[PDB]
Parts: C-alpha cells; sequence; structure tokens
C-alpha cells in the first residue's frame, strides 16, 4: 500500500514519493553520495528515501524550506525518521536547520555554516545521543552561544541497533520548554544556559597558608624500629642451586642471522640500526644459558614504608575558592524561543556505516498537521 499526503500548510515536508532526491543540494565546500531507493529488504513497495551510502563523509545535502520559518506566533515542529540499516559504530544522522541569511549559498554548505537548531540521533562507540541544540545570540558580545539540552530519561541504544526505522519528533513551544517524542514516546523534555550570573576574580589566589587537606598523618604515631623500611620485597633463595647442564658461557640471546639494516635505513637518524636478538639455539637443549640468577623468594622482613595513621586536619580551612566578583558580560534570558530564523534543513554528517535511511522530512508549526503526516508516513 501507500498514501501519505500533506494536511495543513507546509513549511517543509518531503516524502521522496516522487522517487528522486529532486530538490537537494550536495555541498562543494572542502564526498560520500546519496540515493533514494526502497528500504533494504523493504516491507513497503513504494517508500524509498534519501539514503547515505559511504564511509567517506556525507558532508553535504540540504534543501531550502518553502518559507523562512520565523520564531514568533507559532511553535516549531520538525520530525524525520532514520534507520541505520547496518547499525552505527560511530556516526551521526541528525538534522541541521540552516539559519536564514540574504544569499544562502547552499552548495557552499560549509561546516561552520550558521544554523539555528541542531537535532537528532548521534552515537559514537557506545554513547547513543539524541541531540537538540539552539544557538543563542549573545545579546551583548553578540557571540553565538550554542545552548544544549540535557540527555533524556530512557536508554536509546535499541533505536540504533534494531535495524528498524525509528521516528524522531521535535517540538519547541514558545514556552521555552520542550520534549523529544521519538516513536511517539516523549523520551525527553524541558524548559549551558542563555542568561548567566556572576564570575570569580581570576586575580584572587589560593594563599599558600590555606590548607585544603582533610586528613593528615597523626604527627604522634611514629615509624617503629622493627619496621626496617630498607628491607626489599625479595631476597634470594639460598636454598636453591644452579642446575648442572647450565651453560655459563652460552650467551642468553644471539644476534639474528638476518641482520641486515635495510638499504632504506638512515643511521643519520632513522635511528641507529641494531640487529634484533634471536635466541641462542644451543640453549634449546639446555638447562639454562649465560649468567645465572639465583631465584628470589619473598622476603620475610619486608615491610613497605611508614604508614602513619590519618587524622582530621584541625586547620583544613575547606577547599578554597575565588571570591565571586560581579558579571560584566551579564546578559539576560529573554523569551529564548525568539531565535534567528532558518531557511533550510541540511545534513553534515560524519558517520561510519552506510545504508542510513532518512525519510519523511516534515516541518510544521501545528501539532495535528504534524501528528497526521506521522501516522500517515511512519504509522504505515
Ligand atoms: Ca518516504
Amino acid at each position: 500500500y501507500k498514501a501519505p499526503v500533506p494536511s495543513g500548510e507546509v513549511y517543509f515536508a518531503d516524502s521522496f514519493d516522487r522517487g528522486t532526491l529532486s530538490g537537494w543540494i550536495l555541498s562543494k565546500a572542502k564526498d560520500g553520495k546519496w540515493e533514494v531507493d526502497e528500504m533494504k529488504e523493504t516491507k513497503l513497495p513504494g517508500d524509498k528515501g534519501l539514503v547515505l551510502m559511504s564511509r567517506a563523509k556525507h558532508h553535504a545535502i540540504s534543501a531550502k524550506l518553502n518559507k523562512p520559518f520565523l520564531f514568533d506566533t507559532k511553535p516549531l515542529i520538525v520530525q524525520y525518521e532514520v534507520n541505520f540499516q547496518n547499525g552505527i559504530e560511530c556516526g551521526g544522522a541528525y538534522v541541521k536547520l540552516l539559519s536564514k541569511t540574504p544569499e544562502l549559498n547552499l552548495d557552499q554548505f560549509h561546516d561552520k555554516t550558521p544554523y539555528t537548531i541542531m537535532f537528532g540521533p548521534d552515537k559514537c562507540g557506545e554513547d547513543y545521543k539524541l541531540h537538540f541544540i539552539f544557538r543563542h545570540k549573545n545579546p551583548k558580545t553578540g557571540v553565538y552561544e550554542e545552548k544544549h539540552a540535557k540527555r533524556p530519561d530512557a536508554d536509546l541504544k535499541t533505536y540504533f541497533t534494531d535495524k528498524k526505522t525509528h521516528l524522531y519528533t521535535l517540538i519547541l513551544n514558545p514556552d521555552n520548554s520542550f520534549e523529544i517524542l521519538v516513536d511517539q514516546s516523549i523520551v525527553n523534555s524541558g524548559n549551558p544556559v542563555n542568561p548567566s550570573r556572576e564570575i570569580e576574580d581570576p586575580e584572587d589566589q589560593k594563599p599558600e597558608d590555606w590548607d585544603e587537606r582533610p586528613k593528615i598523618p597523626d604527627p604522634d604515631a611514629v615509624k617503629p624500629d622493627d619496621w626496617n623500611e630498607d628491607a626489599p620485597a625479595k631476597i634470594p633463595d639460598e636454598e636453591a642451586t644452579k642446575p648442572d647442564g647450565w651453560l655459563d658461557d652460552e650467551p642468553e640471546y644471539v644476534p639474528d642471522p638476518d641482520a641486515e639494516k635495510p638499504e632504506d635505513w638512515d643511521e643519520d637518524m632513522d635511528g641507529e640500526w641494531e640487529a634484533p636478538q634471536i635466541a641462542n639455539p644451543k640453549c634449546e637443549s639446555a638447562p639454562g644459558c649465560g649468567v645465572w640468577q639465583r631465584p628470589m623468594i619473598d622476603n620475610p622482613n619486608y615491610k613497605g614504608k611508614w604508614k602513619p595513621p590519618m587524622i582530621d586536619n584541625p586547620n583544613y580551612q575547606g577547599i578554597w575558592k575565588p571570591r565571586k566578583i560581579p558579571n560584566p558580560d551579564f546578559f539576560e534570558d529573554l523569551e529564548p524561543f525568539k531565535m534567528t530564523p532558518f531557511s533550510a534543513i541540511g545534513l553534515e554528517l560524519w558517520s561510519m556505516t552506510s545504508d542510513i535511511f532518512f525519510d519523511n522530512f516534515i516541518v510544521c508549526g501545528d501539532r495535528r498537521v504534524v501528528d497526521d503526516w506521522a501516522n500517515d508516513g511512519w504509522g504505515l
């Protein structure tokens, strides 16, 4: 079967139902490429999606929205689906909402291209992350400070290994609060962080007389006389004896009969050749070779080193700290949701394995209009 058609407005939605990555722009900045076929071993004869396919760096692809999404009297809703068909070792398959600007040379989709929000799955080695970041404009320095969003309560792993297509929803209400419904289940929610507070005088110094040492050695207890601290942990076994067929003259190891410093070697500093030692064979059929070593047994009188007991330090003036002195770059927490608008949705992804499946890219402001395209697309 198949169907999924827009309900209300658009902002951006793409189902690749047409069948082509018609309408997407490979970067040119500076690799891997993309295609739009069915799912590997599908189960839906018709739903093909934009799919990564390499190991190089799909650092590319993006597309212009249908209309600049501004952050005012409508919340933001973005949602797509991915599915690491070959499971991800270490890579990312999150979306990037390219900010608005006069001429947005997409084709030049650089890496430090300004975006407004980043969002989606990423997991390297064994971290399993589902991001959501929204760069805030330092309303003073004017610096673009990317404010993250705490992890979710729920392990994610499964979503990256069950080689089965999952869905990601992102909703940011002007409230300045959110949640990250993934496969319908809101796995995360909320409402560094934009405004600040103070700072400490980096010109303050932990004085030397300031003791931050909880416990200390009881200056009373003293190393006992029997505690000979110079006694080794090992002393020879005078009970032992040197086997008889032992070869005192036969040299432990011998220089290998392949001793040839490659005519590619530069003693001048490729080091200073030395023929690897082999292993004098004469010894193979012998008790031992070269200088004998009377085996060591443990040592009865070994002790260690004076272990004076620890005791609280009557003067441990708690761990010292800089004397908090005012906030110059002190800014403010407006209605954050009023972040710079974006005009494109792109994907600069590192990755590792191929066959990553992307699809149903949809971006609307209404929740229903989005909840439908969902049960329409993914729901199928
Ligand atoms: Ca599709």
